[PDB]
Formats: C-alpha cells, sequence, structure tokens
C-alpha cells in the first residue's frame, strides 16, 4: 500500500535508502533486509552518508533540508531551500544540493554554512568523493569537472545534443555520460577531460535510465527505456553483455548498483522489487552472459 516516493543508493551501493509518506526506511541491498525504519511524514528525497547514522532528507512541505541523526533520532540541523530539490550529494566534508538552475555547496558539520558563491548549471551533475561534475547552462553538451579543495578545473565538450546524465567511477578518475540520443556512452577522464574510450548501445535513439560503475571500474552497466541492460568492457565497440529485463507496464525508472565485480541489483521503485543478477564468463569461448537469480520483494 506504501508507494515509494524517492529511493537511492549509497556511495559504494551496500544499502537503499528509501521514504514513503509515512516513513523513510533503510536496507540491505545483498543480502536484502531491512535494516531500520523511522516514521517520518512529508518526507522527500532522501540521501545517505556511507553507513554511518548521518541521515538527509528534504521537507516537500516546508521546503526544509534536514540532517537526521539515527541514533539520537533527532535533527541535527535544517537548511532553508529556495527551490525545489532535483539532486542531493553527502560526504564527510560537503553537502551539494542542486535546487532549481543552480548547485548549493554547504559544509558537512557546525557551522553548515555555504562555503561557495552558488554555481548556476545545465540541469545535470554529480558529486561524489570530493569532485564535482555539472554541465554548462547555456552548452547543454559541455561539462565541468572540478575538484572541491571549488576553485576552477576541466571543461569537456561531451555531446553535440545535450548530455543527459554523468556518472563517476569509485575512486573519480573517469566519467561516464550520454545524452537524449542515448547512442553513444563516452568515457573522460577526470584529470584533463580526454576521451577515454566510447560505446555504441544501439543503432535506434532511447532515453537512458541509469548508469553505473563496477566497484573496480573496469565495466559499465546501463539501462535504456528499451529496458534492455548493458554492460560495456572498459577495460580498465558493442556491449559484452545484453539482457531484455522483466517489466510491467507501470515501470518507467529504475537504479543499478553493483554488489560485486559479478554481481548487479536493479531496483524498481514502482513495483517494490529488487532484481538480482550474476555476470558469468566463459574462459574457454571468452563470452559474457547475464543470468537473473533472484527476485526479491523489498518490503
Amino acid at each position: 500500500s506504501n508507494p515509494i516516493v524517492d529511493y537511492e543508493f549509497n556511495q559504494d551501493q551496500s544499502c537503499l535508502i528509501v521514504s514513503t509518506p509515512k516513513s523513510f526506511d533503510i536496507y540491505n541491498v545483498h543480502p536484502l533486509k531491512r535494516i531500520m525504519s523511522q516514521e517520518m511524514p512529508d518526507a522527500g528525497t532522501i540521501r545517505m552518508l556511507h553507513r554511518t547514522n548521518y541521515i538527509a532528507f528534504v521537507s516537500t512541505k516546508k521546503e526544509l533540508l534536514h540532517i537526521w541523526d539515527d541514533v539520537k533520532k533527532q535533527d541535527i540541523t535544517r537548511v532553508k531551500l529556495d527551490a525545489a530539490v532535483k539532486d542531493l550529494f553527502l560526504s564527510r566534508e560537503f553537502i551539494v544540493v542542486s535546487q532549481g538552475d543552480v548547485i548549493s555547496i554547504f559544509k558537512f558539520g557546525n557551522p553548515w554554512n555555504k562555503i561557495t558563491e552558488d554555481i548556476k548549471f545545465g540541469g545535470v551533475c554529480e558529486f561524489a568523493n570530493g569532485l564535482l561534475v555539472y554541465s554548462n547552462e547555456f552548452n547543454l553538451g559541455q561539462i565541468h569537472v572540478t575538484r572541491l579543495q571549488v576553485g576552477k578545473g576541466v571543461l569537456v565538450k561531451a555531446h553535440a545534443n545535450p548530455v543527459k546524465m554523468v556518472r563517476l567511477n569509485r575512486k573519480g578518475d573517469m566519467v561516464a555520460t550520454c545524452s537524449q540520443d542515448g547512442t553513444l556512452i563516452r568515457v573522460f577522464q577526470t584529470d584533463n577531460g580526454v576521451l577515454v574510450r566510447e560505446f555504441r548501445r544501439g543503432l535506434d535513439r532511447t532515453s537512458i535510465i541509469d548508469m553505473r560503475w563496477s566497484p573496480d571500474g573496469s565495466k559499465l552497466a546501463v539501462v535504456s527505456d528499451k529496458w534492455t541492460l548493458h554492460v560495456f568492457e572498459v577495460f580498465n565497440e558493442w556491449s559484452i553483455c545484453n539482457f531484455k529485463l522483466k517489466v510491467s507496464k507501470g515501470s518507467n525508472d529504475c537504479k543499478i548498483a553493483w554488489i560485486s565485480d559479478t554481481g548487479l541489483v536493479i531496483v524498481w521503485p514502482n513495483r517494490r522489487l529488487a532484481d538480482t543478477f550474476k555476470l558469468n564468463y566463459n574462459d574457454d569461448e571468452h563470452v559474457w552472459w547475464l543470468q537473473l537469480n533472484q527476485r526479491n520483494e523489498i518490503p
């Protein structure tokens, strides 16, 4: 009966945090088990800091960004927001918030203040391991890559068409990119913006639902609105794997999570469902293939 309002993984993707109209819960991804649950109305977008007790959620009603203490069971602080949140990221140092046309950067810890002037951007962004990536506010095909020390950094003409989404690897030395076409998936070095690789998802155009690097950064998982799961070798050219995902009509969004160097989990918000995949390899024939092992309710 409880619908999922928002859901997201933690930085290593060992946890899944979700918000409902009545509460917000945290789960292990593999094995799928609920770690905790907290009665909480009006909880909007919600994020989690690693495997600590530090939780951040946005109040839909009062337009407030809370920092919730999971053991104290109370607010640490509340931050006033001026527009609707689009993205949210947490590190031990910074709180990166994407509200409206702007990216705001607060400090993680007292006094919980803004560290820099607000950055206007193109609508897509990513922050991971102190490394910020966002699209230029007018040149939507371009992306800025900067290290929060903010200061200036590298500019990359990623695509002709506007960039749709972006994904940093686990270390933070590479960024995967795609567009509205969803035909080409490019990989750049965060050091200098040089094109490392260029993948081809397919001939026809599709919207890309999610991307995610493997833990070692050797592989890149991709899911399109065609609802096909792709896997590309980096290896640090077409996909080495394909799998027609099992989707119903109500499904229109999901998120990928690597549980190992050879295991993925696809979380389905509307169906409240988690598909566990194994990435198999035949050393004799030098071929990869995907296998759907388990299908679990959240609950």
